[PDB]
Order: structure tokens, then sequence, then C-alpha cells
């Protein structure tokens, strides 16, 4: 679909059997998802924003739906406020940006 | 055009009178620039990302021309390390996100 940019472009995901709410993030590198118990194991990591750096754990070719379109690959997990889905997984499903 | 995300989406940009490169952030409320000397009266204002809040200067009205399409409002000057296009521009110059 094409999204346009006057409200947060929010979208239904789906990851680890659970649906949740994300944010289509093109400034963001990574995917960071909130705190949450998905399978298989993780590394602890920290990466860094706007505000500073975080602690989270770094899980490996997790299979997540964005919008009926399939995608695997890393999932950060950590303190956010919002759920991101970040340039990682977006190019996986084609998105660019247009004008 | 058509911007891909393989890398991050850094075009250039012009404001007051200078030329500098820029993150197309669709995850951004507002557009962060760079610490520098804007004329005109400002706000104090704080700014949430990932790791935490920073203290920024809110000018308003302020031209800025995005890979050649000319764009008009609120600039937030702060101590960051990447120049961020938030969605109070990106939807001045037609921006969508496309999958
Ligand atoms: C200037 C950024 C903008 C102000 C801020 N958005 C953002 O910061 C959103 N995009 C993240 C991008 O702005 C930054 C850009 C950056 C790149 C390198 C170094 C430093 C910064 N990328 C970034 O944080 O990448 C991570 C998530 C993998 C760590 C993610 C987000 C969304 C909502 C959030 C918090 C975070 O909380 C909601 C409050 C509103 N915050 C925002 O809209």
């Amino acid at each position: 679909p094409q999204i346009t940019l006057w409200k947060r472009p929010l979208v239904t995901i789906r990851i680890g059997g659970q649906l949740k709410e994300a944010l289509l993030d093109t400034g963001a590198d990574d995917t960071v998802i909130e705190e949450m118990n998905l399978p298989g194991k993780w590394k602890p990591k920290m990466i860094g924003g706007i505000g500073g750096f975080i602690k989270v754990r770094q899980y490996d070719q997790i299979p997540v739906e964005i919008a009926g379109h399939k995608a695997i690959g890393t999932v950060l997990v950590g303190p956010t406020p919002v759920n991101i889905i970040g340039r990682n997984l977006l190019t996986q499903i084609g998105a660019t940006l247009n004008f």
C-alpha cells in the first residue's frame, strides 16, 4: 500500500504468534520491539538513538509479519516507547520512500 | 524520486542559507537539526527518542528546501548526531511509504 505521513505510520505486525502495533521507521537502522518473551537464544547488545544508549536483547532470524508481508531477521527487544520496524526489515518487504 | 532503504535515506537540505545532509525519518514527529545559530525568537522544548530526552530550541516558520522541494515549518535545534527531517516537513513534499 501507499502510506501518507499526516499521521504516524503505525501498522499491525505479528511476532511470536502475537499481534502488536509498530512504527515504520526509515530513520532506524534496526528493529526495536518492547519487552516481551521471544523463543530462542539472545545476546546482550547496546544501541543508541536521540537521547542516548540503551541495553537490548538481540534475537536473530525472527519471523515478523508486517501488514501481511513476511520478513525474517534480527529483532532487538528493550525499553522503547513504541515498537519500531527499522530498515533491516523494511528492505525485506520492498519498502521505499517516494515523493 | 524513489529512495530504497539499503542505506540510510540521506539527502541534501538547505536551511538558513546553508546546505546540509539530513536523514528522512518517517518515525520522527518533528524535524531536528544539528546545533546552528539561526536568528529569530525560539521556545525551549524537550523531545524524546530511544534512550531519553534532549533539550532543544524551537524555531517556527523556517523555510527548508529538501531535495529541491520547498517547505516551511517548525525546526528544532539541539545536540543531535544527525540532522533529522520528520513528518512535519515530509508531508509538505508529498513523501509517502510504499510497499
Ligand atoms: C528526532 C526523533 C523524533 C523526535 C522521535 N522519533 C524517533 O526518534 C524515531 N526514529 C528514530 C530515528 O530518529 C533515529 C535516528 C538516529 C540515527 C543515528 C543516531 C541517532 C539517531 N534512529 C534510531 O533511534 O535508531 C534506533 C531506533 C535503531 C536506535 C523512533 C521513535 C519514535 C517515537 C518515540 C521514540 C523513538 O517516542 C515518541 C515521542 C516522539 N519522538 C519522536 O518522534
